[PDB]
């Protein structure tokens, strides 16, 4: 559930 929108966006499936 963690996608943070900065980018790079960095999501994790959690």
């Amino acid at each position: 559930g963690r996608a943070t929108k900065s980018i790079p966006p960095i999501a994790f499936p959690d």
